[PDB]
């Protein structure tokens, strides 16, 4: 079920899809003292100097800058991962209010949005079959707090109004996801899924340690953009976020020690 479309809220998802209640479901909370850190971890590896920015586009859900991936521009590669994984596109979720937002939480606490770079591994040849595969896709997460502006982040919030409504999308070329990253790589990471439908659990996440950080008017205007399509009544997108899931039989690791 992925694509444009507007979501109901996710406490009905599993009458749609009984993978939503099943043994590797994400997001999940982060206990900080049960997490191991692990040496046989390699350094990871961002290469993002050749990524290729292509549209925006406001799905009804979120909102996706897209990416060229038929070529090797923008990749992840080590840590907990064994391949190249490409990314296609990177999208938030954020709250109605500063204190909520993020999907996954840390010691309980979450933070007032949070940023997905998806990646999908090349030996399955494309996105539609790497989400059918356990080490398809490769999901950075990375928490946003409110203080000072990001920089790098203004770009994407000048274009949100020529994308208000669900279906509408705009150029959005030469952007540099670089502008988005922390200073330090620190990570955890476990075997999950994806948060919104259709929820296969093909995902190895790796969530950033150390949060960016964004300033109130820059979120204020994610809380501007609609769920509806244009000329319907108007709901505002708010709240976009999936719920902690029970970790089941899975290990949280460390990247530090
Ligand atoms: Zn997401």
């Amino acid at each position: 079920h992925w694509g444009i479309g507007k979501h109901n809220g996710p406490e009905h998802w599993h009458k749609d899809f009984p993978i939503a209640k099943g043994e590797r479901q994400s997001p999940v909370d982060i206990d900080t003292h049960t997490a191991k850190y692990d040496p046989s971890l390699k350094p990871l590896s961002v290469s993002y100097d050749q990524a290729t920015s292509l549209r925006i586009l406001n799905n009804g859900h979120a909102f996706n800058v897209e990416f060229d991936d038929s070529q090797d521009k923008a990749v992840l590669k080590g840590g907990p991962l064994d391949g190249t994984y490409r990314l296609i596109q990177f999208h938030f979720h954020w709250g109605s209010l500063d204190g909520q937002g993020s999907e996954h939480t840390v010691d309980k606490k979450k933070y007032a949005a949070e940023l997905h770079l998806v990646h999908w591994n090349t030996k399955y040849g494309d996105f539609g079959k790497a989400v059918q595969q356990p080490d398809g896709l490769a999901v950075l997460g990375i928490f946003l707090k409110v203080g000072s502006a990001k920089p790098g982040l203004q770009k994407v919030v000048d274009v949100l109004d020529s994308i208000k409504t669900k279906g509408k999308s705009a150029d959005f070329t030469n952007f540099d996801p670089r502008g988005l990253l922390p200073e330090s790589l620190d990570y955890w990471t476990y075997p999950g899924s994806l948060t919104t439908p259709p929820l296969l659990e093909c995902v190895t996440w790796i969530v950033l340690k150390e949060p960016i950080s964004v300033s109130s008017e820059q979120v204020l205007k994610f809380r501007k953009l609609n769920f509806n399509g244009e000329g319907e009544p108007e709901e505002l997108m708010v709240d976009n976020w999936r719920p902690a899931q029970p970790l089941k039989n899975r290990q949280i690791k460390a990247s530090f020690k």
